């Protein structure tokens, strides 16, 4: 029963990013089944999954073909390691397919179990690369305040969430942070395009404050996900790239979210028009059907790692055959069923138009934004004056609770509301989701006013 | 073909703990199928897997029931996150079953994708614990030289492999290391039991040097795996535990290898008779059939973490439903099919007797050792003098290459040779494996002499 599952969960399970005592007193929501864009819970609610699991179930729920690929691989060879001068066909075939869907010059992939492990891999690869170049001082990686790069000690350090830094005595050494390109807060009297150049040049100013000979890499999500779908101006990434090339700093895209079609390009960096030296992946790589991540290593960094002999790094389940077989089915479906192309040409433009049509009218909604199948808005105290609520996050929590009670999953990141539904969502699904979201915002506005805004 | 698979692997795949240029020149061995204790490669060789994948395929290859459990869960609900005050039946049922097979006082489990992530989780938990206790200086974790705790930045820093420290600028702060309890090298004129007390007192020396008020935890593998199946004396772990309790230091077992039956007990700390405050797991948790790890949190540390409110840590695939369903089937089989009990009562004692009967006679083999279904020996230049070969690892590589050419997988850790076969191996299989190993060592002794070493 719901009761028994909640009691066992409270007794035995510690959840990610959770206040355990609060969750155990409230009761966990038990999700039992998924099909297309929908979920069911243990109380029989049918739920619109406007978050695709956690930005990751890109082909939607219910792929029986993926379950068959897993079953077949698991019966033949459930596991073999890639440590003993050994490989297996599933990881070879996935590596070959991944070279076809990635840009030219990304031939070589290193596998992990998660986006967090891909980020730690990338940190060790970047530092190893500069050692092989004979630059042992070039070790600092620069991230952003409100960037998210996972939950390993490495990834939490590179990320810019102070609430994670405060648990574990982070960041570790050789990590620095610049402000995020959040125009609504930091744009002063500028247009987004003017601001994009200013926000990019924060990187150059930080490189010069530290010393360029000490800086290994700049790492960024093309769009900041957990930070609230912070979509940088069009001028931002070309300027970041120019600054990285000027100082001989590696450029790293964290594609764990934007990867595998979320923007309508295969990768977020293709949408924003920059060319990273390496990029990190997970999530959409297998649509979340099994845990797998990757680091895609460009030609320059690959040659440096190869010139360095032993790379003393990796995970038991790196290249796991069952995970590789499911990822292969998933990437083959994204390409061969035209799912990525449909985001670029059809459902992305429709979602973006309908999202702006739906939210733009609300008194306490501003900065309506998105690309492809990631979109967001911010809850604001005064739209005219672009004033935010104090205690950023309290009002976002009120709004997300209304969504959840109405069987719609959209997440609050502070007072940002975000959505990243399965890429296969139909136009009709998009309209159904926006109709429920619109009713939830009307209730939100009524509640604000009733309670004294 | 073998040729086509090797060419694609060389072009596209970066392997864990590998010299890529050397592997791509040699050609990777392509493993295609597994059954019981055996593997087949792309050239049709049948191979005895004396390493159970990578110390992890505890129930052996060919569990069609596990593939069915994976298929069924993947069709129903392939993924849902445990972040949104959400849970799902598979992770609840696994959490309940794990409380039944773990010692009393380990009710609460935190899920990861890997042993490395479990170690990073444990480091952030132990630091968070001491913050909640109001001891914010108590942050240093102590490990051992030649200890292995994974390949995240955190796990590589806590581990004691200098060849990992040198790639990534590790260890991170708040990490210290003591010498390993390796009697053959460090025991001088002591008995093993005398040496166990001296080697444990190295921990006391390190605590007093740092200051107990700055030390959060001591972390150790019950038996050092990747370091070469370093089996400590019987006096070691009781003395470690006495020292940790004296100085108010948490005691952490890394059970990633010893866990899930490898010693004949469910966990290595039960064999060696110490009670850790937390322990890390992966590998045998799912017999490697899908990626999953865990941190088992004892009552005292669990209460501290719960009293701390939000724990700002976790992974997208934490508690992954498909991985949890397979882990559940695996743990149920270990208990209900009597597999762990059989290691303790039957196959463990048989292996340990036959291992000692097989190797003890060879002129350049010494320190023949093991417990349950993990066993090892050291290749030595002169047994009388306990003189090791120079360039520790070169002679182990020669010996491992003979095994691999004879379709037997045993791993070299420097000049240690180690074995950890599936726990379901039959007595007959054990004799088959030992007969091949014996012939390989005869060849090894002939090759040593032929080459003047
Ligand atoms: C941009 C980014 N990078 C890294 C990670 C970490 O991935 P994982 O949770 O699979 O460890 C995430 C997870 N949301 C992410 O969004
Ligand atoms: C004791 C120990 N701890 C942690 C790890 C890391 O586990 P993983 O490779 O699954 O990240 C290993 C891996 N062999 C290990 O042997």
């Amino acid at each position: 029963t719901t009761s028994q599952w909640r009691e066992l969960d409270a007794a035995h399970h510690l959840h990610p990013f959770t206040d355990t005592a609060s969750l155990n007193q409230a009761g966990a929501r038990v999700m039992t089944r998924g099909e297309g864009v929908y979920l069911w819970d243990s109380e029989g609610n049918k739920i619109i999954d406007g978050m695709a699991g956690l930005w990751c179930v890109n082909v939607g729920y219910g792929r029986k073909d993926f379950a068959e690929a897993a079953r077949r691989q698991m019966e033949e060879l459930p596991f073999y390691n890639t440590f003993f001068k050994t490989t297996h066909p599933a990881v070879v075939e996935l590596s070959s397919l991944l070279a076809e869907v990635t840009p030219a010059g990304f031939d070589r992939v290193f596998y992990t179990n998660s986006g967090s492990e891909s980020v730690d891999t990338m940190i060790r690869m970047v530092r190893r690369y500069w050692d092989v170049q004979g630059k042992p001082e070039k070790k600092t990686l620069i991230g952003r305040w409100n960037g998210y790069h996972g939950s390993t000690i490495g990834g939490a350090s590179l990320g810019g969430m102070k609430y994670m830094h405060e648990q574990g005595d982070l960041p570790i050494p050789g990590m620095a942070h610049i402000e995020q390109p959040w125009w609504y807060k930091h744009g002063k009297d500028m247009t987004p395009d003017e601001f994009g150049v200013v926000a990019a040049r924060w990187l150059e100013e930080k490189i010069l404050e530290i010393g360029a000979d000490k800086v290994a890499a700049f790492v960024g999500e093309p769009i900041q996900g957990a930070g609230g779908v912070i979509v940088p101006p069009a001028t931002y990434w070309p300027e970041i790239e120019r600054i990285c090339r000027k100082y001989d700093v590696l450029l790293v895209a964290d594609e764990v979210i934007c990867g595998f079609g979320r923007t309508g390009e295969w990768f977020g960096h293709q949408h924003f028009g920059f060319q990273p030296d390496l990029f990190t992946a997970a999530k959409g790589l297998s649509s979340g059907y099994l845990p797998i991540g990757a680091v895609f290593v460009g030609k320059r960094v690959a040659e440096g790692l190869i010139a360095g002999g032993d790379f003393n790094h990796g995970f038991t389940y790196s290249g796991h055959p069952v995970c590789a077989a499911v990822a292969h089915a998933n990437v083959a479906a994204l390409r061969d069923e035209g799912i990525v192309q449909r985001v670029k040409d059809d459902i992305g433009p429709y979602m973006q138009k309908r999202w702006r049509e739906t939210f733009s009218r609300f008194e306490h909604v501003d900065d309506v934004r998105g690309v492809g199948m990631v979109q967001a808005f911010t809850l604001v105290k005064n739209k005219a004056k672009r004033e935010l609520f104090p205690d950023f996050g309290e009002i976002g929590t009120l709004c997300r609770d209304i969504f959840f009670r109405n069987n719609l999953i959209m997440r609050a990141c502070g007072d940002h509301i975000v959505s990243a539904p399965p890429l296969v969502m139909t136009r009709a699904e998009v309209d159904e989701m926006l109709a429920v979201a619109e009713r939830c915002l009307e209730e939100f506005e009524q509640t604000l006013k009733a309670r004294g805004l």
